[PDB]
């Protein structure tokens, strides 16, 4: 199974820690659900610190 894959797991979990970080860009929250796996979602949020800040 694992169909849950979609990667929609760390989606809100991470973004939930971003909206408060002060970053509200959609190129980080939107491309978040586009990532591949959880490592790609949490990795994107870690790139904003250098891919935008």
């Amino acid at each position: 199974t694992i169909d849950q894959w979609l990667l929609k797991n760390a989606k809100e979990d991470a973004i939930a820690e971003l909206k408060k970080a002060g970053i509200t860009s959609d190129f980080y929250f939107n491309a978040i659900n586009k990532a591949k796996t959880v490592e790609e979602v949490n990795a994107l949020k870690n790139e904003i610190l250098k891919a935008h800040a």
